[PDB]
């Protein structure tokens, strides 16, 4: 785990706990499509914070 | 607390464990885009295995 640092830098630790919880609620018939859509929302957020930092100078 | 079973039944632990490995190897700058793309490939498999069953179910 020379990747130890990347993981805390990106939250990651936390990100994957909230999937298990998201899945435990909905318990979908199709966890793989579910997680694609879940992470398609979190990719939308990821980008907002990106375009946002492309305004600070 | 019966997501213990849900997780068991869908082998969710093994799946999550592989995500964190794929990130730790590739260490992307954008890990959400990465993971959406990741589960996009895993979904396709899942839909290949679903439509395999509707064929042979009858």
């Amino acid at each position: 785990k020379g990747c130890e640092l990347y993981v805390q830098l990106h939250g990651i630790q936390q990100v994957l706990k909230d999937c298990i919880v998201h899945l435990c609620i909905s318990k979908p018939e199709r966890p793989m499509k579910f997680l694609r859509e879940h992470f398609e929302k979190l990719e939308k957020e990821e980008n907002r914070q990106i375009l946002a930092r492309q305004k600070s100078n």
